[PDB]
């Protein structure tokens, strides 16, 4: 069974070690942090997405519909399915840096903020990963589910292990990456965080759709059991993502299902956080 903490932002700094004791200690699984950012801001963040005046993020807007309704639409490239080389990625990820700096109008700011909590729930400091010639990795994306759309099952852990992630690997630790996420808005119904209690194993690809139907092979073979979230929009979601597997349900209705979300990881000493989409 997974076990998830549920605390209001506002107590982040009693939770000094939380990040730790889902890495290293697994004494829990996750987190729902309330309130991390306020409703308006969400509405604000998701108006400008609706309305177009979004800082360029529509620039960088990848549909994915090679994939179907599998995935969802992603502003900016996640680091999954990249070539190793990262052009295209770095030159997204500058953009969806001043983007969403630009949306969140610092009330609060985006990076600020996460960075923020991380730091409270860690008590070390926390960046945005840097490539091999000064490029900024991206510190999220933001995910867009469409009605009848949902994110295939995966497992975190896999992500490090493709060629995209050749950089990020260097600067990590080997240990559990976490998934963070906050919904801008969430859908009428579905659209829910579903996590397995299989857990991810070292001991057993790299294409993508190929990936997708080997995990969701691996999920019918084992069938094992499973929790939903829903956390709602300026709520961060916070959770082992990188062990368990988990996917996000169908969304149900016409309102769409927007998350801002990424990763995080200890660096190579465990002296600092890494966060990243
Ligand atoms: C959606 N989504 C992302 C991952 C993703 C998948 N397949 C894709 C194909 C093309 C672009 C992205 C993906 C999987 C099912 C691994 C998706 C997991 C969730 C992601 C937001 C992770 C960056
Ligand atoms: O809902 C999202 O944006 C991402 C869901 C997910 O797979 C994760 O949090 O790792
Ligand atoms: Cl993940
Ligand atoms: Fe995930």
């Amino acid at each position: 069974a997974l076990h998830f903490l549920d605390i209001n932002a506002t107590e982040v700094k009693k939770y000094p070690t939380a990040i730790q004791d889902i890495i290293i200690n697994r004494s829990f699984d996750g987190m729902i942090i309330r309130g991390v950012f306020p409703r308006d801001t969400m509405e604000q963040v998701a108006r400008c997405l609706e309305e177009g005046n979004d800082g360029g993020m529509k620039s960088i807007l990848n549909k994915n519909e090679e994939f179907g309704t599998k995935v969802a639409q992603i502003y900016g490239h996640a680091i999954v399915g990249q070539s190793p080389d990262l052009k295209d990625y770095f030159a997204s990820s500058a953009i969806f840096r001043q983007a969403c700096r630009t949306m969140f109008q610092g009330s609060p700011d985006f990076e600020e903020q996460v960075e923020s909590i991380f730091h409270s729930l860690s008590g070390l400091p926390v960046e945005i990963p840097t490539g091999p010639e000064g490029q900024t990795y991206t510190p999220a994306t933001i995910r867009l589910l469409l009605e009848g759309r949902e994110i295939a099952v995966h497992v975190g852990n896999d992500f490090l292990l493709m060629p995209a992630a050749n950089h990020l690997k260097t600067l990590l630790d080997l240990s559990d990456q976490l998934s963070y996420f906050i919904p801008l808005t969430v859908p009428e119904a579905g659209g829910e965080l579903v996590v397995y209690s299989l857990e991810w194993n070292p001991q057993e690809y790299a294409q993508m759709q190929e990936y997708m139907d080997d995990v969701e092979f691996k999920i019918k073979s084992n069938q094992s059991q499973s929790v939903a979230y829903a956390p709602g929009p300026g709520d961060m979601l916070l959770f082992n993502g990188g062990r368990y597997y988990h996917r996000v349900s169908e969304v149900i209705g016409n309102s769409p299902r927007r998350t801002i979300g990424g990763f995080l990881a200890f660096s190579k000493q465990r002296d600092k956080i890494y966060y990243w989409s």
